[PDB]
């Protein structure tokens, strides 16, 4: 029997913690001998979980396509993904039109007001003693970022949500369709208001823009609304999530990091290590050979980052959340000409959320009466992380 036969990434068992990390650690232990194997799911694919083999793969732009990013595709009608979606030549014209945006000194330039925001959203609950970290902290605090962002009311995180929902994990079709398309005509709205009152967002800085002399179409506006929403809110949350759901626990990490707040970043890389979200498609475009299989035109790749994060070969002790972990060159915000743009932003959203949460509730743990929740699929992640803690007092009132 093979573990790689029925492997699924949103369907990964899970063990009695709660997350898929029994069923990871597994699937690493038998990539040693197997480092890419075939999956029955989803028709028939490749899944990669060696990390010299998805680095062989990610650096093959000749061979391996973004056009397979998302695998089963994600529902965004009949919009490309902008960038994530895209190959050179073309990928690399619309990623350099927002690379300054999202540069480490733009993106330093919110520290302080992630820093006022999270402490805000502390003290809607703090005097209350639960709440649930995923949807009062984590769902929130990269949601409010990313509407500042697009120029959207931060106070609608839950119509974004929803919106994400229908791309990536609605069942029916038809419905699926029908609420991404409530995103667009959103997004259309924006973008007619933006043209007329344009701001320093960057919305406005797309509709500006120009590639060989053209101004971009309203569908590659539609475009990058829907992928920086989708990357900002989404992906941070589930992992935001997974890092609150790990502390609850885990006192011997969270007593360190309360201790050596100078270690916090650091900490940070390691949790992306080990929570990292996301895994990548690529669609196979030339007949190629990695290790002992060969890929065919039209076959899908699966990139299986977490085994990778979990190789023997690449990381010493790579089961333990080793905070002091460098150079730590894991895999989970990609690697090459598709390495996440929001790789700064997500850092500091990470350093800030842990450092004032661990500040203002240094001592909390997961309600025994609730249940937690792991949501599986390409961006994975605790969904429902109930916490309870003595109750403590608010800054502002
Ligand atoms: C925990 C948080 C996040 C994780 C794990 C993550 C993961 C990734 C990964 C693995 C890729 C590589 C895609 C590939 O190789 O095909 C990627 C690309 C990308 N991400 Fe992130 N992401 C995160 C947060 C963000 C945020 C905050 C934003 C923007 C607000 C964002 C926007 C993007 C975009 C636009 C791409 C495509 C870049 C390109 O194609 O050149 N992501 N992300
Ligand atoms: C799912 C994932 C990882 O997030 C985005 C923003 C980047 C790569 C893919 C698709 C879209």
């Amino acid at each position: 029997t093979s573990l790689f036969t029925t492997a699924d990434h949103y369907h990964t068992p899970l063990g009695p913690d709660g997350t898929p990390h029994a069923f990871f650690e597994a699937l690493r232990d038998e990539a040693e001998t197997t480092p890419i194997g075939w999956s029955e799911a989803y028709g028939g694919h490749w899944v990669v979980a060696g990390y010299k083999e998805i680095q062989a793969v990610i650096q093959n732009t000749k061979a391996f396509s973004n056009k397979g990013v998302t695998f089963p595709r994600y529902e965004t009608g009949e919009f490309e993904l902008m960038m994530a979606g895209q190959d050179d030549p073309v990928h690399k014209k619309y990623r350099q039109l927002v690379a300054k945006p999202f540069s480490p000194e733009a993106t330093d330039l919110f520290t302080e007001q992630l820093r006022q925001s999270t402490n805000d959203l502390i003290d809607a609950r703090i005097e209350l003693g639960e709440g649930d970290a995923a949807t009062w902290l984590a769902n929130e605090i990269p949601a409010r970022l990313t509407a500042i962002l697009l120029g959207l009311p931060p106070e609608d995180g839950d119509t974004y949500r929803r919106w994400v929902w229908a791309i990536t994990h609605v069942e029916n079709p038809e419905e699926g369709a029908e609420i991404f398309a409530e995103l667009v005509a959103h997004a259309r709205t924006l973008i007619a208001e933006r043209r007329t009152n344009p701001g320093n967002d960057i919305m406005s800085r797309v509709i500006m823009s120009k590639i060989d002399g053209e101004s971009l179409s309203e569908d590659d506006l539609i475009g990058f609304f829907t992928i920086l929403l989708l990357g900002g809110i989404d992906a941070t949350a589930r992992f935001l999530s997974s890092v609150f759901w790990r502390l609850a626990w885990d006192i011997e990490l969270r007593r360190r990091l309360i201790a050596h707040p100078e270690l916090i970043p650091n900490a940070v890389d390691e949790l992306l290590r080990f929570y990292g979200p996301a895994m990548v498609g690529r669609l196979v475009t030339q007949e190629v050979t990695v290790g002992d299989i060969t890929m065919k035109p039209g076959q899908t790749a699966m990139l299986w980052f977490p085994i990778a994060s979990r190789d023997r070969s690449a990381f010493d002790s790579p089961d333990n959340i080793v905070i002091e972990r460098t150079p730590n060159r894991h895999l989970s915000l990609g690697h090459g000409i598709h390495r996440c743009l929001g790789a700064h932003l997500i850092r500091v959203e990470a350093r800030v959320a842990i450092t004032e949460f661990l500040k203002r509730i240094p001592e909390f743990s997961l309600d025994p009466n609730k249940e937690c929740e792991w949501l599986m699929g390409q961006v994975a992640g605790m969904l429902h992380v109930p916490i309870i803690f003595p109750k403590g007092k608010r800054l502002s009132e």
